[PDB]
């Protein structure tokens, strides 16, 4: 009565809606996404259509209530990210930015006018957006950003100068959610659109992780922003971090799908591949590995479920997310890597996919807070003493 | 709004009864058990009273319905083991044998006569019992036991010959649940009592783990057992394993209490102890450690909860228990060990307790299935191929 | 008086010749190889010239005495592989095959005629060769190969049928050292040349490790081999394994150069990059990592030296090589991976190289005996009991 | 031709003297020490005779030239510590204090008068001494000690006040090498003798590591020290650290003997013990473990040799010692722990010794610089930036 595909019976913890949503999406991901990943990753191609397609299904910004959004549960959102990442982290990355980094901030910190004007377009996937926070000299430390936004009392607008790097979707984005430090000292959010004079977003080259994802910079040379494009609700790092926490939540779920794909591929390979007469799955060394993968995946899955439920209850704290994001991203990496080692020579061929996952999880464990930064965060909470600086 | 003592809010997942039971027991453990552990461990003393005391509280065999038993939930049983182990694994070990290895088998595989005759005595703690399975040459492999039970068609009884070693409570036990191989090939359970001619149970010496626990052998020299003392419900290893699974379930919870005590002690020490001017808790190396402990403890806690709920639903499978028992016992060990290292020189003094926990968890990770054996078990389930033998 | 670039003063353990050779080669590798690796790896381009160039320097098959070979020490050979791998594993791979897998077997198991005919050409780099052992269904287990060589009593020749896969250099090789099972049961070595009817060697596609290296198959459709092309000295797996051991020896050294490059890059990045005001190198978490890298590299370096000396003394045993190859390849991987994590977002850009090393070491830890296979080898030696099969 | 007891042939790297010394000592350790360890550890008994016995053999302070000392090599000193620790760390601890913490400082920083007066007595083992540096509030940070030594211009002497804790041998010592901070700010060394009014050294209780070793405090209540008892050569922490480095060197070797004993015991147990029909040594999981132990031991052994040679050449730097001490002590621990797990239930019985080693290595990895402190030391050297404080 034991099912290795669901050791602790996650299923009976999901509502019928949640289960329906997952199954529906999984179908799309396997029929439409999986078949285009081999070459999209191999040649760094990002199909812009993927956003329109997901736009149709109504998967973009699923937790938002209204404005053409499904208004589903945090758990469902997690289940979605898991099915997406089960195909490729690059894809899930685009869906994470669109949902938790663009739509969410506009929704939570924007004016109704902005909401009405953008939320529907984003939800349908007619507007590919991006989140501009990181800068060449500001990553783990955002209070060090150099992008300044000056106010023009006369024209009722701000002039932005700065450079954002390592930005997902920037190269082919229509809307840019940028954060700059103001003359008053506060850091606000600005909405920029392709075409604004002074705005350019070149592609980054030489990526060997999340290749099926578009990544570039956001260069602002005296870009002038109207006042109605200023996110009226965020006055400090609390705004971007609020968004970051919703993204990290989805990433915690996501990577588990990636891990699951590795476990399944490794397991099958162990059964089909044979050496020394019997199938690889007959050796003790191979089996212990499969055991460790399943073990870690399971602990992560049920922990994620809990957080999702606590979230919908407005009981989830930032630390809680740091805890699962840090854990799951790290563990996922080891699983991918063990999987790679288990396929032997074949393991280094994208034809077998594991290598693609191992490489993607490399970037995943880095962005949205590095593995160690999330530890200092937990540590500050545990001791009440900060240890980021000296 | 983040509480490091309950990251994912386990509390709101417990029923009022469960919470009451835990709090009630915790009080007993902290007022009556903690104050007698330093010297009991230091001098290998086991207070037989502890069983009578626990007998009063009605903690012995708590999941049993009737016969003077509380008839509580699997979760409550887990919460109890956790509070006990939070003091010492030796104590929890006695309570695990009494509840899941003696009372449970009598209850599940015994005759009403046996139930009526023993269950109440055991529940009140008037009878200290033990489980005799392991033998000098049979541990991970029980189908290799040498204890034979011959049938006496005439006297309607069996004569038992064999030796059981590493048995918890045997030295001061009144009832012995022994398993021997029969002439028909099946392995049944026999109930023995102190005083039976031919039965001796000497203490084992030189233990440096679970010292506050009594451990010895069960030597049977032609011990004659009446027919009414044969567990009529167990005809093969399914009987002992059935019991083993209920014990392992409690152990999965248990070790988490032990880990929690280590985390708390380490955390405090980090705050109170100071070097280089500031408190140890200010250093990055110290904080990351605290983070890792809390992380692992949390994943284990919520996984255990789930299993407990699935168990009460008669939906828990042996593999599920192997998964959490293996995980939690291993992780608990690392936590104890990190804790020890964090207290520095003081860490090797029982006066600071961590060293006692590190040593206890050593035996815990070994009995009731070694860390690796539980992996081969998971592996057999995952691949459908056995890898214990060649 | 402590030098982190040589903790235990390896230098004073090298003879003047050895040191000269290393320095000479290092110059070539840094001036000629490093500048062509970024794009060669990025676009899977292998410069055939690299072999001719190395041919000039006389680095090809350096331990061979005569036939236009330098006839240097095993240590010098190790020092060479280390400088090469310090640039890229792909390059070192080509030099390992040429030297220990092609030239060595011809030298040790060939006829003078063969030696005279090939050794000089190979040494000058006029003949790019390859070693064909692995097959689609035979990797860790070579006694399972399906490539058969039938004897033609009449024409005094053998007809070979089979497929070798994952072969380094095969796509642009001139000489092929192939091993097939014979009708007598023994497995011998055959020398094949491009152009032989029935012989094809297509490129393998989709590699995400050792990309600057050419890899393909060796397909033999009734390829007819003259008798004078049969390696007269190898009659069983002892031949290929003899060669394998010389290759593995160089790989043990090699990966250390790769690790060293990662340590240096990480260290510098830690000093130049700044967050939270100070340089990354100021944080405890960063420093411990640097410590662990240096520690492992050092142990490996001095162990390799010893083996090299024992080798030149004809005192080196296969197990000794398994021990260092397994160790160094595994440790190297962790170092590369930590390095990658330390550069943050930048770490996933080939522009920073670490990602290239992390990916290369993935294949390195797999070929020439997987990490676990080398463990079973050590284990057989330690216990005297084989554990490869059931 | 492969010998698992000496994978890389350490033997042929030792001079005839060194080998003779090792073999001679090993005989003493196995015939005189091993037979008294079971109960000495079990009952915390320290045989003072052990020092006299070692005094006879001339093993005390073996590197010292003159004053009744063997004047042997650093390597020989290492070989000695290894044979001693192969029996028990407690014993090696007494020999480390006597040699590198008492005799060495007197020799290097003392006056001829002091040398003449003590060195011979210590060498013969007529004077059991101890090193008093650590204090209740000063461990990893010695520049925080509170033991002050006031000068009495009149009586030409100093009055010492302070408390040293966790001191090896203090309870039954005759000579005390104590370090206190002076009114001039410098920290010097003082020689104290049992009987000095105001001096007491009570035993520490509740140790569960290094039990066969005597450990206590050094309480100084206005103890008056003559001027001729002041170590005239040490004026700051450079004195104690100089000594510390010689002790740490021996500890690096030492723990390897402890590891070796564990490997041998585990290996044998794997061959003799049988489950599931065959010997434990037949399982893949068991073999990989044995492989990892041997691997780590070997790397450590040859690294230690090198350092020893560099030391005798006056080319060894503090960092070099931190590197091997940190490495070997940590690795040794894992080996002991794996060994313990491999003996199963038996593993927790001192009757099988491994448990004793696992527990001893716990304290060893802590004193003479914790595992992490040695990392910050290496890190300071690698980056040139200190990270101990904020
Ligand atoms: C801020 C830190 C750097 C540390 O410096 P500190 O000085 O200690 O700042 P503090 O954190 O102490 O204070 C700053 C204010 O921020 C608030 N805060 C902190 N954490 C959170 C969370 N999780 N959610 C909401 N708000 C939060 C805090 O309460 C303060 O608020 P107010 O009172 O409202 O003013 C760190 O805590 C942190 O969170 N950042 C680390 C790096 C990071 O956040 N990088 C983001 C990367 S974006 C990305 O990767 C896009 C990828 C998407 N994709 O999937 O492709
Ligand atoms: C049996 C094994 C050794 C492996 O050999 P295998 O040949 O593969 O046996 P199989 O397992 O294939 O078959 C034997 C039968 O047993 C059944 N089985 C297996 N696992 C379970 C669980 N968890 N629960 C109930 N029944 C179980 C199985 O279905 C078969 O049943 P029937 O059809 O009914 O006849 C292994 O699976 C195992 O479970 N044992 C490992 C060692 C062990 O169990 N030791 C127990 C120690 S007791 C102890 O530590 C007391 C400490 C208490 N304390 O807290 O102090
Ligand atoms: C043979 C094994 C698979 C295990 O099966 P077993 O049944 O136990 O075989 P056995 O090993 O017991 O017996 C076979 C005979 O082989 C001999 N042997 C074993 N090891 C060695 C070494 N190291 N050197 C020389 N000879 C050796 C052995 O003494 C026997 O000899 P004779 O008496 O002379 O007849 C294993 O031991 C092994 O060595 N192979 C594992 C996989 C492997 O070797 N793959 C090679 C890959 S090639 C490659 O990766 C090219 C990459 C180059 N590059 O850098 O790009
Ligand atoms: C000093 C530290 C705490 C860090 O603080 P810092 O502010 O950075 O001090 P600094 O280290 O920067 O400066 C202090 C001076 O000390 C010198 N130093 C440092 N390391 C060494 C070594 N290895 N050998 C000789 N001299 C050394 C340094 O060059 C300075 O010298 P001068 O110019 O001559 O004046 C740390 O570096 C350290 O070494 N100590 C860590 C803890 C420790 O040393 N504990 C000792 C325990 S004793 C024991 O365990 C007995 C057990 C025996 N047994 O086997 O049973
Ligand atoms: C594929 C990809 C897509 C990305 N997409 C986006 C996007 O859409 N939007 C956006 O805003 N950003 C994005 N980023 C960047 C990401 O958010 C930043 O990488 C991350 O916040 C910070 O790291 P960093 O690159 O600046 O490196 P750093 O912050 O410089 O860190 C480098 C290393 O140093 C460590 N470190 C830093 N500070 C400390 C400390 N105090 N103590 C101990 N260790 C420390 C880190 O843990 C890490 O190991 C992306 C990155 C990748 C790789
Ligand atoms: C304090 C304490 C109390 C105990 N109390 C009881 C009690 O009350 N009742 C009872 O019946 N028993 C009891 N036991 C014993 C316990 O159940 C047995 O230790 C356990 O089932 C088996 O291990 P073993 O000691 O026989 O060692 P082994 O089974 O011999 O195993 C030794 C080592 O070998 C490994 N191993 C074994 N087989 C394999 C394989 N096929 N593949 C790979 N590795 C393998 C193990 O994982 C372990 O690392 C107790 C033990 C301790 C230490
Ligand atoms: C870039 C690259 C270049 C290569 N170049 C060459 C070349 O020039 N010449 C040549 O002959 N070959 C070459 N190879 C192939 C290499 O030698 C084979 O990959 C290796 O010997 C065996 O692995 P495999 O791919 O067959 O996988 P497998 O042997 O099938 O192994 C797969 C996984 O199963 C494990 N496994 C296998 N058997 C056991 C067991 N009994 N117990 C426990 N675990 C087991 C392995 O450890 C591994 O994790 C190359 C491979 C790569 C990736
Ligand atoms: C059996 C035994 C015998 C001993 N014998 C002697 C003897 O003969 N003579 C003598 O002088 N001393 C002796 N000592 C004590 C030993 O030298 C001290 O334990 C050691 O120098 C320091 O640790 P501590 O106990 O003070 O703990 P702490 O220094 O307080 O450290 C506690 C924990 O905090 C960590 N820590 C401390 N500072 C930092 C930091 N800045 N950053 C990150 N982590 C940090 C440590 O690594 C450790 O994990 C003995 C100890 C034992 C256990």
């Amino acid at each position: 009565e034991f099912d290795w595909q669901d050791p602790l019976v996650l299923e009976e913890q999901l509502t019928t809606d949640e289960i329906l949503i997952r199954d529906t999406f999984r179908t799309y991901c396997q029929e439409r996404l999986m078949p285009r990943i081999l070459l999209a990753n191999r040649n760094e191609v990002f199909h812009r259509e993927i956003i329109s397609e997901m736009g149709e299904l109504g998967v973009l910004g699923p937790t938002i209530k209204g404005y053409g959004c499904a208004g589903v549960s945090s758990v469902a959102y997690g289940l979605l990210a898991r099915e997406l990442e089960r195909v490729d982290s690059g894809y899930r990355s685009a869906m994470s930015v669109q949902s938790s980094l663009v739509m969410h901030p506009i929704y939570a910190y924007g004016s109704e006018e902005q909401r009405q004007k953008y939320l529907p377009q984003l939800a349908k996937g007619e507007l590919l957006g991006c989140f501009g926070l990181t800068e060449p000299n500001s990553g783990s430390d955002p209070s060090s950003m150099e992008t300044r936004a000056h106010y023009n009392s006369s024209n009722k607008s701000y002039t932005l100068n700065g450079t954002k790097t390592w930005i997902t979707n920037s190269p082919m984005a229509d809307l840019f959610v940028v954060w700059a430090r103001c003359e008053d000292g506060c850091i606000r959010g600005f909405l920029l659109e392709k075409g604004m004079r002074g705005l350019s977003a070149p592609r980054i080259q030489g990526k060997f992780s999340l290749r099926a994802s578009a990544t570039g910079m956001i260069i602002m040379d005296g870009v002038e922003v109207p006042e109605e494009n200023v996110l009226p609700g965020a006055s400090s790092l609390g705004g971007p971090f609020g968004c970051l926490n919703n993204a990290r939540y989805g990433i915690a779920w996501g990577v588990l799908g990636a891990s699951e794909f590795c476990l399944h591929t490794a397991r099958q390979y162990a059964l089909d591949r044979m050496q020394f007469g019997v199938p690889l799955a007959r050796n003790q060394l191979i089996q212990k590995k499969l055991a460790d993968m399943l073990t870690e995946i399971t602990l992560g899955l049920h922990a994620c479920l809990q957080l999702g439920r606590l979230k919908d209850q407005d009981k989830a704290a930032p630390e809680m997310v740091s805890l699962l994001k840090r854990n799951n991203c790290g563990k996922a990496l080891d699983i991918a890597r063990q999987a790679r080692d288990m396929l032997g020579g074949n393991g280094i061929s994208d034809e077998y996919h594991v290598i693609r996952h191992a490489m993607n999880l490399e970037a995943v464990n880095t962005y949205e807070g590095t593995h160690d930064i999330h530890a200092l965060i937990l540590g500050r909470a545990i001791t009440g003493i900060q240890a980021f600086t000296a």
